[PDB]
């Protein structure tokens, strides 16, 4: 995984409501393999379910998404996982919600 990418500038502030790692897909309602968009904080499912987060990337151009299964961050433009200081706050808020 990359230690930086040129889309980190599109990571937006975390809503004051926080994250809900059990939130369903906003399109199909599945509870399985969802991701949260780090630009607009909508929640959509992964490629192995109904691919709604990939569709969101296509229709918005939003680059970076966070996995609610393992808290990895994927960039659709770079086609890589990214770790950076700029992702720690949102990873941490998710980790707290997920693990208690
Ligand atoms: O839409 C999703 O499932 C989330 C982002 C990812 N897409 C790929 C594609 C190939 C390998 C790893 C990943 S993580
Ligand atoms: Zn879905
Ligand atoms: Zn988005
Ligand atoms: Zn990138």
């Amino acid at each position: 995984p990359l230690p930086w990418c040129p889309h980190l500038v599109a990571v937006c502030p975390i809503p004051a409501a926080g994250l809900d790692v059990t939130q369903p897909c906003g399109d199909c309602g599945t509870i399985q393999e969802n991701w949260v968009c780090l630009s607009c904080y909508q929640v959509y499912c992964g490629r192995y379910i109904n691919g709604h987060m990939l569709q969101h990337h296509g229709n918005s151009g939003h680059p970076l998404v966070l996995s609610y299964i393992d808290l990895s961050a994927w960039c659709y433009y770079c086609q890589a996982y990214v770790h950076h200081q700029a992702l720690l706050d949102v990873k941490n808020i998710a980790h707290q919600n997920k693990f208690g």
